[PDB]
């Protein structure tokens, strides 16, 4: 598991507008809970609190 944001195809943030949309998308794909990160290191995304690794998250590189 890890924190992390976590990537809609192909190692893309999923943009928010609020928390709960996050924590939603986090929880159906099995993290604890997530929220919106307005500031962070890819900027505004959906951030889960421990997402499982078969889920893929935010990787350097870009988002296509």
């Amino acid at each position: 598991v890890r924190d992390a944001y976590i990537a809609a195809p192909h190692n893309c943030v999923y943009e928010c507008a609020r928390n709960e949309y996050c924590n939603d998308l986090c929880t159906k794909n099995g993290a604890k809970s997530g929220y919106c990160q307005w500031v962070g290191k890819y900027g505004n995304g959906c951030w889960c609190i421990e997402l499982p690794d078969n889920v893929p998250i935010r990787v350097p590189g870009k988002c296509h």
